[PDB]
């Protein structure tokens, strides 16, 4: 993973990006396209293109690379933000607090045990399994950052 | 790995929890260690805490239990932000247009390229470093959704 200057680095070259994200998307599918130019052959609108003179002519390649830089910005943008929150809970449970992943299953069913109590109307059968998800998915990325720093848990 | 309709469960009842945070924390804490007496000898700032009263007379286990469910509140938000974004790139790409994991890596390489190219002071070393590995986060958790869509990439 990254370091938290290593994220804001990434955010601040992406603002060069969308300051002239035209620019940026024609020249990174060019150097796609010129680098492997078996990647064209997906593109029914572009497979025809042979050079990068054609290549920048193109109106459809240009709006293209507008599409797909919009796109990984934001899946970058929301992965630092959660990376964000997660790092150093995972940092501090791991080697400071030493909580192993069971105990966060514990914790887990304390939490849906009090919302099943305190909000059955807003927690039947359906809303439980969803929650019982989303805690696994936090348990889960916990263990994978336990991981990463060596911890058994 | 939630539905939308689950997630929209899960923010609902996340909603009643943050009309009395602290209450909910309370009562997680309280079952947790009423439950697994062995996660309460995990902080010894409260070593005091031995009765089910005495926990529940405490200041600071209430306010522990708000800063555990405002965090976790703010991981599994930050979790469905970035799952939202992932998921309709992952969709396509595994179901329509069938690209495989190496066409994800040309084009990261070609990002990488082209944020050299046109800003080599700015995009050092450290902020390539960067880059690489937010593409590789990127390519690797497209990657769990190709697997889960039953998708080779
Ligand atoms: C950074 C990586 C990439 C991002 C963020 C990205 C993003 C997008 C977006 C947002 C769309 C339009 C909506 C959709 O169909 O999902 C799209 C379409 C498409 N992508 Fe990607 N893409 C990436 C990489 C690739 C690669 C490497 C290829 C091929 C070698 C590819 C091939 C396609 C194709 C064929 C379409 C449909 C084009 C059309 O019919 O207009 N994508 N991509
Ligand atoms: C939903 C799961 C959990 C969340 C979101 C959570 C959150 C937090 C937060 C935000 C802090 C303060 C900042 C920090 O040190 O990281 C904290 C501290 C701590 N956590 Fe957790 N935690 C969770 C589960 C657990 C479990 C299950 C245990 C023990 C069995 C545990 C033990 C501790 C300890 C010992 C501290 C330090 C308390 C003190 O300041 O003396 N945590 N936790
Ligand atoms: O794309
Ligand atoms: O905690």
């Amino acid at each position: 993973g990254l370091s938290d200057g290593e994220w804001q680095q990434v955010l601040n070259v992406w603002g060069k990006v969308e300051a002239d994200i035209a620019g940026h998307g024609q020249e990174v599918l060019i150097r796609l396209f010129t680098g492997h130019p078996e990647t064209l052959e997906k593109f029914d609108k572009f497979k025809h293109l042979k050079t990068e003179a054609e290549m920048k002519a193109s109106e459809d390649l240009k709006k293209h690379g507008t599409v797909v830089l919009t796109a990984l910005g934001g899946i970058l943008k929301k992965k630092g933000h959660h990376e964000a929150e997660l790092k150093p809970l995972a940092q501090s449970h791991a080697t400071k607090h030493k909580i192993p992943i069971k105990y966060l299953e514990f914790i887990s069913d304390a939490i849906i045990h009090v919302l099943h109590s305190k909000h059955p109307g807003d927690f039947g059968a359906d809303a439980q399994g969803a929650m019982t998800k989303a805690l696994e998915l936090f348990r889960n990325d916990i263990a994978a950052k336990y991981k990463e720093l060596g911890f058994q848990g």
